[PDB]
């Protein structure tokens, strides 16, 4: 028994659209769906075409690191734009993060293909097996593409990368499913008032099902809360699978005090300091003690500092990049998390910025 007139019934897809500069990214996203929600990063809606489907587009990354972070981890499918001749810095960054995410799901989307011909698009395919050799993306398909109504092959590709993601959406909402027996855990990406209808947030269930009228908590607030309502794509639902994207209204908490990567859930660790089980990327510097990074865990990110480095359980002066380490990491604000959240370090200085990731010890 459900909601309404006709059940939600799962079909939905929620994919990131990334890449380097100038990788025909927004344009791709924005011919995909309608656009909506828009801060650092861009949501492009489409439940017009059967399944709920929302496009995230990064649009602050390069410039930042949290846009691209914000995308993937509120994703179930990354489509990765590479122009013509677009292994470059940021491409190889995009690849990094994604295979340092254990990114399951995702799509090669050789963009621009009307500025360039069938032979080096070949090329480029060829050269883009050996960089995704071993890697998370050594399987993704690539699919050449435009998004030029006058070119001599108009929008050529889009059709089959659309057929692709509902392919992959579809073994995505049986891995969702699965989920759905496990408590209830909600991502907040936005949280705004809303007049005559106060606190609102959107955010995606991570887990679980999440149920209108639910009793549950907010952290870090570590704070009672009730949900009011949920909806998905504009319409009142009695219930929320994982893999949902939902907005909900929240009793008990007011907007000013929600920021992104807060979690709705029963019960969460609240820290400022981390105890991670870290491999280290093959291509950043040696972390040493005292060292500054950037953490990422679910849609939060800050400074933190070096406190100590194990290995075997003893303490050593490095860990040399492509090694396994435990880091004791000290951070100001109180973050919320759970064990099966993966954390990602970074050096915001760098050329690469994606250092680690780790797991909380
Ligand atoms: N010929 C052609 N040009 C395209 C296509 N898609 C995008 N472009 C052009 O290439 C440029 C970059 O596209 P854009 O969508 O902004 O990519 P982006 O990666 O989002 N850019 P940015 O890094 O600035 O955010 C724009 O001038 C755009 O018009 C395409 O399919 N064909
Ligand atoms: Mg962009």
């Amino acid at each position: 028994h459900s909601s309404g007139l006709v059940p939600r019934g799962s079909h939905m897809a929620n994919v990131a659209i990334i890449g380097t500069e100038k990788s025909g990214r927004t344009s791709l996203a924005a011919n995909l769906g309608k656009k909506g929600t828009s801060s650092d990063i861009t949501m492009y809606n489409n439940d017009k075409e059967g399944r709920n489907m929302v496009f995230v587009d990064a649009h602050s990354y390069p410039k930042t690191l949290k846009s691209l972070i914000t995308a993937l981890n509120i994703s179930d499918i990354a489509v990765l734009c590479i122009p013509p001749q677009g292994l470059d810095a940021h491409t190889g960054e995009c690849i990094i993060a994604l295979d340092l995410l254990g990114f399951k799901h995702g799509i090669i989307a050789l963009t621009r293909s009307d500025s360039t011909h069938m032979h080096a698009i070949d090329e480029l395919k060829a050269k883009l097996k050996v960089i995704t050799s071993g890697t998370v993306l050594q399987d993704w398909e690539c699919i050449s593409l435009n998004t030029n109504k006058s070119a001599k092959n108009p929008f050529e590709g889009v059709d089959e990368l659309k057929a692709r993601i509902n392919e992959v959406a579809e073994k995505i909402e049986a891995e969702n499913a699965e989920l759905n027996s496990l408590p209830a855990r909600i991502f907040i990406d936005h949280a705004f008032n809303v007049t005559g209808k106060g606190c609102v947030v959107l955010g995606v269930v991570k887990q679980g099902i999440s149920k209108d009228k639910d009793k549950t908590k907010i952290f870090p607030l570590d704070r009672d809360i009730e949900i009011r309502s949920i909806q998905s794509h504009d319409v009142d639902i009695d219930s929320a699978p994982a893999g949902t994207r939902v907005g909900m209204r929240l009793k008990n908490v007011q907007a000013k005090d929600i920021e992104r990567g807060f979690i709705i859930s029963d019960k969460e660790i609240v820290t400022t300091d981390y105890t991670l089980e870290c491999t280290v990327s093959k291509f950043t510097k040696k972390i040493e003690p005292a060292s500054v990074l950037h953490l990422f865990v679910g849609l939060q990110s800050e400074p933190v500092r070096v406190e100590k480095i194990l290995v075997d359980g003893n303490e050593v002066e490095e860990a040399k990049p492509g090694s396994t380490c435990v880091l004791e990491l000290s951070g100001n604000k109180k973050l919320a998390y759970s064990k099966q959240d993966r954390f990602l370090l970074a050096n915001l200085d760098l050329t690469q910025r994606f250092a680690a990731y780790g797991f909380s010890k």
